[PDB]
């Protein structure tokens, strides 16, 4: 349910975790 989001060259990947 968490979702974080790593931003890299104006990428962002965001990656759901419970």
């Amino acid at each position: 349910g968490v979702c974080r989001c790593v931003c890299r060259r104006g990428v962002c990947r965001c990656v759901c975790r419970r």
